């Protein structure tokens, strides 16, 4: 077969048979860092692109959708956090999406790979804008360890951005780490983390709410929303709060209505309805996660 | 063999309906590969997805997911009316849509318009798994023109009309347009309603928004507009336009006649489909 | 971090703190295998690269050098070689350098990966042409285990174009996969292999070089030559031969000059003076590989 | 500065000497810079290749790798003729050159002459198993004009001249020039000898041709060329022309007067280096 030219596809085992591809307009820097194969070009259609290891990391046409998505979900589900950490900002977009709420006193950007943070503060710019929020505290380190040496009870939220449970980073959708995260919520606190797609990771995502559901005493919970330049379109993600006052997932508290930020920025791909609707998941995984 | 694509072996789904951006499947097996009157039709094997149908280059439908458009674009509307006996649908499919009418049990004659007679040929020969939805009494299959069987047609004979029609990539542009919108005002009772595939909101906020309101301006009853999630589609998403004509109230969002099992419509998913995003949820006032 | 953008760099932990890089013209193919990542791009001086796994495996500018040298090394070193075997798909340029051979009868590569002999193959002209002479049977899948079909004494040379020690081919440099190299050829047959720098792994080729000195009875030399799109700037080879007939890496009984292949083009780096050349290394080498 | 600069935080070493490409080493930590009355005098620390020597963005010398270029351009010469006594040495801001100079016992005096004593200071301060070198008996070091010193030389003055330049595009471009090397000629005794650094053989087979052209018009001894490995110069490769002026003979590819001990340089690799590979052996026969 002959391949046409100029094209990007995002290739992974952990979605076989697949691919989803982008016409490159310009390549903007690829590099191997010591954590991951870093890529930073310019699409076609999709704006600047960022791509780790290999699977896209994140696109401007459509950040939107996971960013507001993985940081509202929890952050509207509870009354005003104060103290927010935040893990694996390979962007600082999620950063920006939390200082839309204005109980938020600083938040732990804790990122790891210090190749992504420069590119990307340079390349995208309304993403490099978190990075310089006041409240924010940014520390280039591990992850894992940095929750294992966290004060307990010290964080309102918790949020994964993580990456697949592919290599190292693998222990942030396990056991051991669900556990360090807990410890550092109080009593109340929430997590969020991305948890694969429900078309292609039933048995990882099932193996997730288990270990959740044996961590969490508060309410463990599976929403899902749609982001297009994702595997399959669909990554979904885990919602658990700690053994303390009640939070119900499914029914935002502060939601941001729109106006809930104003002056500050326009919500692009949420709302009250999403929130809630983000839940509703399908019949045949429904069963199964339950 | 594999000709156009950005990937060896394997088959790319690209078109200026949707440039910049392709989906690809590893292909096994090329099953058919022949040209109609109409267009080219391909049915790969799937090393992932199961059997694949293409048209035009556009991936129809493939076996992995066939669940989830069909399960919406058949329920959906036809979850809503209470009681629906005559149903009319327009477009080729594997049999799905029919697999799916046909769970309602209500219905009585189901008219079913394929033009691409072709498209027939593929589905009930290569898809022997949903061709069962031909192969069903209350199936009443009828070879020709959409826009026109419906045209020229009985009045107010309808509860429920269903273009599970292709992309606006030409021809079907008319499926989208007015006059069409309106030969379903005619062909539905009162209080009946219509289902057709509206584009992506990723994609086609405009050309939705241009559909929205020739709907608006024909349908005086209820007009919604909803998405649902089908991986092999462009996206990963698929817009739906709900419409009903004049007289009994109706409610979309909301199953007023609810129901192997379904795999991807239920009660929740149902009024998901109604909660279009922010920056869409905006233009589509 | 004011980065100039659309530059390609190489790296990796085979070579920390170190890095070649392009200014990319255009993308002709980035996606990913089943066995590794790969990438085709339009470089702005070098004229095509090619990746693998994130480490440039030719430049269309340079590859004479390498591609040159690996194959006439050895072929030039023992007289009317008939039967040569492989292993390592590349892009056929090796393929292409073995054509060159008017005695040779049959020629056998292995590309456990069939993405790269079709995108490759694809986007470079005077490379496919390898796979295209009619000696040539690209039996296409893991040759580690190919040699372990290979009936005893059935070869004449066997030229290993692998990759970096570090994916699933540092096996490739295993004791066990030189003895069947030792027993696929013919008394007196000659191997020539992939041996990295001098200049950043002298513990590693020092491994490598015990190993022949075991697996082989016959002369063992470690030969180099410079290839500026590899690490460090220059790339080594082993050159061993099975109890036989003696062969004299050193002194080529007949190297290639040009009037030898006229319609296959000049030869552009490889002549009898750079043949011995290749064997003379540098003092800090040369004390330890003795 | 960060700018030339392909990776955060790494030192990129770009330069129209050699467009598209770029070597890059990640930087630990800055120790020096300067902009004295010549050029940029950048200087750090590389997290696996030793202090760094930088001159207008461009590396002079790692301490990981200096041993090739420094053994090689300094016994090339040395090596061809019997019992060098007097030896001038131009642009060897390094010391490394000296010191590999003053290893010949028959040498009585070893000339130097670096147009900037910045750089012969930040080399003091930061290289010691090199700068080592200033600090012979012999050396006679001078802060000046190469080109002026070779211009106010006596005639027949000289074993052997070492011009360990940059390259052929600013003022350093006159000491590849015929005028210059006339003047060489003219400073050496006869059958001396001169050794120039000539740029890489897949970057410059032009700029090498000229230079291979003036050589063997001003010298009607020998003039030959000789390449050597430098992982860290444009190409990992850099070449050496090798001239003799008239009167006893010169055999450049047989030491004639062989040799801490060298790291790289031996009898063997002596020789070597003078075996070009076809493409260039081509154009400079």
């Amino acid at each position: 077969s002959t391949v046409i030219p100029g094209w990007f596809s995002e290739m992974s085992p952990m979605w076989p048979g697949e691919a989803h591809s982008l016409k490159v307009e310009k390549v903007l820097f690829q590099g191997k860092s010591d954590y991951q194969d870093v890529i930073v070009f310019q699409s076609a259609t999709y704006g600047k692109v960022l791509v780790l290891d290999g699977v896209i990391q994140l696109t401007e046409r459509d950040e939107c959708a996971y960013q507001e998505m993985i940081t509202h979900l929890p952050l509207c589900s509870i009354p005003n956090p104060k103290k927010v950490l935040v893990i694996g900002g390979g962007d600082g977009g999620v950063l920006r999406e939390v200082a839309r709420h204005a109980s938020i006193e600083q938040i732990d950007m804790c990122e790891i790979d210090k190749m992504v943070v420069d590119v990307s503060k340079q390349f995208f710019p309304d993403v490099a804008i978190g990075y310089e929020d006041p409240r924010v505290n940014l520390v280039i380190g591990d992850g894992v360890a940095f929750l294992k040496n966290a004060a307990e009870g010290s964080y309102d939220a918790v949020i994964v951005d993580s990456s697949d449970p592919i290599g190292p980073a693998k222990e942030l959708f396990e056991k051991p780490f669900f556990q360090s995260v807990a410890r550092a919520l109080r009593p109340g606190g929430v997590v969020c983390t991305q948890a694969e797609s429900l078309w292609l990771h039933m048995d990882i995502i099932e193996d997730i709410v288990s270990n959740c559901r044996e961590i969490f005493k508060g309410s463990v919970n599976y929403a899902w929303t749609s982001v297009p330049t994702y595997p399959s379109g669909v990554i979904g993600f885990m919602l658990c709060s700690t053994e303390g006052p009640d939070v119900d997932f499914k029914h935002p508290l502060n939601p941001i209505d729109e106006s809930s930020s104003k002056s500050n920025g326009p919500l692009k791909f949420y709302n009250a309805e999403i929130h809630s609707a983000a839940f509703c998941l399908p019949s045949f995984a429904k069963k199964v996660i339950e």
